[PDB]
């Protein structure tokens, strides 16, 4: 009979059923995005099939899928394998540590140890580890309650401690990382338990045959860096931006952008370019405020040059409207205009570092890249070089000579994470 490695080759389709979530996989009109989404891509190429994604409602179908007759090959979700074995499903070897987290909302008192859990409207997400937890401790605290949803995900249950329909929730580090951004008011009340790794779930029985091309997978996964890749894209919003920042996101993006966003969608439209990677470069140069200064000279929601402003028709840089237009018109020029041989998407990374730095300190870099044996038109190579345009050793023997190169890489960095922020906003209830 088939293993059920040879089914899926034979079939020549990966099936990996997962959760609709932007930690898990999720969809908008650019495409497809997700942790899980991304590392079972890699998978079924290493696999030579194409990757299927179906999704689960709730972990409890998640797990009837993975054990019915025809499901799925395995299940990418971001899970926690129980305490106990069970004969219904096998865990890979683990691939992300994650640590539980206690949330509440700022403005109540914080809870500090699990006693406090209890006299506390508490929900989590139903067939969880974060529910075993729970119900572990109220063998021991019998006065706790907690509710468990099975209709919801995690940035539901977060948006509840966040306008105090709850007081609080238990969820992954991860999890809180990645929505941090959109909830001002949430915060760690403390870690619940020792950190644990999450691992991909197989079917039950005796058939290894899939599972050792997982492990094997994985092991490469992390040794290629993939892992940190990943985790950095979806899970470091905290790494990077600090966990002050990434809560201050959340209030700019509740109170300021809605001031601009019909602008910022009003010039994607008719420059035919998508909306948030604008909005995104507007956080990054002013935090959405429109008279707000640099050390400089440059003025504005969209930080324009007079040179610039001039150039776009600009008349008043402080005027959200007009700026926004602006840069917006500044940026998908400057896009336009780059080397025919750079190609989405990193011709996108490529025009913001233009919009920054200019294109001639720019060009500087690929040439740099060029000589260093580099892929000119691979923004991760060319974002290796622009430093070395701060660096006189470096700087003197090029054309156009010194730039604030390493600023130029944050803003990039900075940007391309807002978008994805931006991007991966959810509708609530
Ligand atoms: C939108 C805009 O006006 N961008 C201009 C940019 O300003 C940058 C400058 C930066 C800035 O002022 N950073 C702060 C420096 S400091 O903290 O005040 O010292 N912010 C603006 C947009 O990203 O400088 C470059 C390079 O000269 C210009 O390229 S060039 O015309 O081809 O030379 C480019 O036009
Ligand atoms: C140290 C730091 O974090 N500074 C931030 C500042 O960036 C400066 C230039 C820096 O990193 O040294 C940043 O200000 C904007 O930075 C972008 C480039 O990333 C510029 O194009 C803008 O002109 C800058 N705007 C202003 C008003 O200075 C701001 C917020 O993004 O935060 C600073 O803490
Ligand atoms: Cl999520
Ligand atoms: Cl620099
Ligand atoms: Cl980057
Ligand atoms: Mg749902
Ligand atoms: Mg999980
Ligand atoms: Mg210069």
């Amino acid at each position: 009979a088939p293993t059920a490695l040879e089914r899926v080759q034979k079939e020549g389709v990966l099936r990996v059923i997962t959760r609709n979530s932007p930690a898990t996989y999720f969809q908008d009109r650019n495409g497809e995005t997700g942790f899980e989404y991304e590392l079972a891509k890699r998978f079924a190429e290493r696999l030579g099939v194409e990757l299927k994604i179906e999704t689960a409602d709730n972990l409890d179908d998640l797990y009837a899928q993975l054990s019915r007759e025809g499901g799925p090959a395995l299940a990418a979700a971001g899970l926690t394998p129980g305490r106990e074995d069970d004969a219904s499903v096998r865990y890979s070897h683990t691939y992300l540590d994650v640590t539980p987290q206690i949330i509440y909302r700022n403005g109540q008192q914080r809870p500090t140890r699990p006693e406090d859990l209890v006299g506390k409207r508490i929900m989590v997400l139903k067939g969880s580890s974060h529910a075993e937890q729970l119900a572990e401790l109220k063998k021991q605290y019998p006065e706790l309650k907690y509710e468990e949803s099975d209709a919801v995900e995690v940035v539901d249950l977060l948006r509840m401690v966040d306008v105090g329909d709850i007081d609080l929730t238990l969820v992954d580090s991860n999890e809180l990382a990645m929505n941090q951004v959109y909830f001002p008011n949430v915060r760690v009340a403390f870690d619940f338990g020792e950190a644990r790794g999450l691992a991909w779930a197989l079917p039950g029985g005796d058939d290894d045959s899939l599972m050792n091309e997982v492990n094997a997978f994985l092991d490469q996964a992390k040794k290629e860096g993939l892992l940190q890749r990943l985790k950095d894209r979806y899970y470091g919003h905290v790494d990077v931006l600090g966990y002050v920042g990434a809560y201050t996101f959340a209030q700019h993006l509740q109170q300021r952008l809605p001031r601009y966003e019909s602008h910022f969608k009003q010039s994607g439209k008719q420059l035919d370019t998508d909306w948030r990677l604008l909005a995104a470069i507007g956080y990054q140069e002013s935090l959405w405020q429109p008279g707000a200064t640099s050390k400089t000279g440059v003025r504005g929601l969209m930080m324009l040059t007079n040179r610039t402003a001039q150039a776009m028709g600009v008349s008043n840089r402080l005027d959200p409207k007009q700026s926004i237009q602006g840069g917006s018109k500044y940026f998908v020029q400057i896009r336009s205009e780059l080397p025919e041989s750079i190609k989405e998407p990193d011709r996108s990374w490529f025009a913001l570092a233009a919009y920054n730095i200019g294109g001639a300190h720019l060009e500087d870099a690929r040439k740099m890249a060029e000589k260093e044996g580099l892929n000119p038109n691979k923004w991760l190579d060319v974002k290796k070089m622009l430093p070395r345009l701060a660096q006189k050793q470096w700087y003197a023997k090029t054309r156009y000579g010194y730039a604030r190169g390493g600023e130029t890489v944050h803003f990039v960095q900075n940007v391309r994470r807002y978008y994805d922020i931006l991007t991966w906003v959810t509708q609530p209830q």
